[PDB]
C-alpha cells in the first residue's frame, strides 16, 4: 500500500537526522508530502484521538489555549475526538469545535503528589483505551495540556508508535541525556546506550501500541514505587526506557514541540507546537 518513498524525502533536510538505524523517519518540515497522506488516510476513513489531562490550576487556563489551538491545527481534514480528563468538571471551559470534531469529558480522582498526577496518566489512558478509545479511533495522541499548537499538526505525524524529540536534547550526546541512571529503577539506561531523548509531552500511535506504552510505563512506575524509588523524570524516564526497548516507528522533530526559550535556530523551519511556560 503506502511506502516511505511515497510521502517522505529525507534528502530535503540534509543538516538534520531524518532516518534511524531501525528505518523510522524523523519528520522535519520539508521532508513530508501531507497532500499524499491526506488523500491516503481519507480513503481509509480514519479518526484520530487526542487525550489531555488538566488538574488543579491547569484546568481552566491551559486547557482553553490547548483545545482552541488543537481545534485549529490538529489533523485538519479528518475526524477528531478530544478526550479530556479533569478533576473537577466545573473547570472544563466551553470551546466551540469545528466540523468533524467532538469531545468526551471524564472526571478523574486527582492524586496528592504532582509527580503521581503526571504518572497516573499512564494507568488512566490504558483504562479508556480498553473501555472505548480502541473502538473510536485509528490513531491516538496523548499530550500535556501546557502547550499550544502553532501550525498544522497533521497526518504526517501518524504511525504505529510515535515519539517526540525533546527540544533541548536532540543534538546532544547520549551520555548527557537525563535518563534514569540508577540500576535500581525499572527505567535504568546505562551510559553509552540510548538513541534519542524523547519528550513525554507528546507520544502516540495506534490504540494497541499506546496501550502497551502506557501499560509498560505504568508497570515500571509500579515496580519502582514498591522499591521506594522514583525515576529522575518520572513517567518520561520510563517512556524513554520503553522507546529504547520498543523502537518508535516514527519520530517527530523538535519543530513539533519547540521551546522558544531555546531561541529559533535554523534547524527549526516551522513550529507546529510550542511549550507553555513552566
Ligand atoms: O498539577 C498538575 C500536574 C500535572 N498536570 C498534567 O501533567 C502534565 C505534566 O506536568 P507539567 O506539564 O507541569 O511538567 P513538564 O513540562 O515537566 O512535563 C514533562 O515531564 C513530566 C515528568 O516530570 C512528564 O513526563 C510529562 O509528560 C512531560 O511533558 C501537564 O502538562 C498536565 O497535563 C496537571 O494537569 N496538573
Ligand atoms: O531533561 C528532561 C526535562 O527537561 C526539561 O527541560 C529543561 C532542560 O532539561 C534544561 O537543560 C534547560 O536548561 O531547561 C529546560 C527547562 O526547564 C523539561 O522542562 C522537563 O519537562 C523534562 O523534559
Ligand atoms: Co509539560
Amino acid at each position: 500500500k503506502l511506502k516511505l518513498s511515497d510521502w517522505f524525502n529525507p534528502f530535503k533536510r540534509p543538516e538534520v537526522v531524518t532516518m534511524t538505524k531501525w528505518k523510522a523517519p524523523v519528520v522535519w518540515e520539508g521532508t513530508y508530502n501531507r497532500a499524499v497522506l491526506d488523500n491516503y488516510y481519507a480513503k481509509q476513513k480514519i479518526t484520530v484521538g487526542l487525550t489531555v489531562f488538566a488538574v488543579g490550576r491547569y484546568i481552566e487556563h491551559y486547557l482553553e489555549e490547548f483545545l482552541t489551538s488543537a481545534n485549529k491545527h490538529f489533523m485538519v481534514g479528518h475526524p477528531v475526538i478530544f478526550y479530556i480528563m479533569v478533576d473537577d468538571v466545573s473547570r472544563m471551559p466551553l470551546i466551540e469545535l469545528g466540523p468533524l470534531r467532538s469531545f468526551k469529558v471524564f472526571k478523574i480522582k486527582p492524586e496528592k503528589r504532582w509527580q503521581d498526577i503526571s504518572m497516573m496518566r499512564m494507568k488512566t489512558i490504558g483504562e479508556h483505551i480498553v473501555a472505548h478509545i480502541q473502538h473510536e479511533v485509528d490513531f491516538l495522541f496523548c499530550m500535556d495540556v501546557d502547550q499550544v499548537f502553532q501550525d498544522k499538526f497533521g497526518v504526517e505525524t501518524l504511525g504505529e508508535s510515535v515519539a517526540q524529540l525533546q527540544a533541548w536534547w536532540y543534538k546532544a550526546d547520549p551520555n548527557d541525556f537525563t535518563y534514569e541512571r540508577r540500576k535500581e529503577s525499572a527505567a535504568y539506561i546505562p551510559f553509552g546506550e540510548g538513541d534519542f531523548y524523547y519528550h513525554a509531552a507528546i507520544f502516540g500511535g495506534t490504540p494497541t501500541q499506546v496501550l502497551n506504552i502506557t501499560q509498560e510505563c505504568f508497570k515500571g512506575i509500579l515496580k519502582d514505587k514498591k522499591n521506594d524509588i522514583e525515576a529522575q523524570w518520572h513517567d518520561e524516564s520510563h517512556l524513554n526506557k520503553y522507546f529504547l526497548l520498543n523502537k518508535p516507528t516514527k519520530i517527530l522533530s523538535p519543530e513539533y514541540c519547540w521551546d522558544y526559550h531555546i531561541g529559533l535556530p535554523a534547524d527549526i523551519k516551522l513550529v507546529k507546537m510550542s511549550w507553555q511556560t513552566k
